[PDB]
RNA sequence: UUUGCUUUUUAACAGCCACCCUGGAAUCAGUUUAGCUGGAGAUAGGGUUAGCUGGCUGGUAGAGCACCUU
């Protein structure tokens, strides 16, 4: 809930790639600063992302409260399982 | 009364005519008679596949049918 403040700060300044496929696309690229995955996300899907994150090495990643939460945390009426923070005023990536 | 009625048909069989890729959606968009669908990837563009008792040729005019003359 410190992150819930700091996340919406990033989207104004920087950019974020929301959804599973665009997140994994960034990891192959090695261009994703961190991966945020929803708790409600399918169990198998997260495993693939956090394997990819180990290979990308600066995948790092971090868990939330909930799937439907994570969209409205962004400021989106649709819902999101996974983010990928591409690069913001707030250093989300250093502390977390 | 350029009129009213009857005939003008084609068999089984055989060949041919939901899902993926690109992509990344809020000023939300697509859509049914009705509702539903969509970052667990929508519209759109290009494909793949399912099908009926669909279309074309073969079967098949030699047959069947309606008439006419020695």
């Amino acid at each position: 809930e410190g992150i819930n403040s700091r996340l919406q700060l990033v989207m104004k300044s920087g950019k974020v790639n929301l959804g599973c496929k665009t997140a994994i696309h960034a990891l192959r690229t090695g261009k994703a600063k961190l991966i945020i995955i929803s708790n409600n996300c399918p169990a198998l899907r997260k495993s693939e992302i956090e394997y990819y994150a180990m290979l990308s090495k600066c995948g790092v990643h971090h868990y939330h409260g909930d799937n439907n939460e994570l969209g409205t945390a962004c400021g989106k009426l649709f819902r999101v399982s996974c983010l990928a923070v591409t690069d913001g005023d707030s250093d989300i990536i250093r502390s977390v």
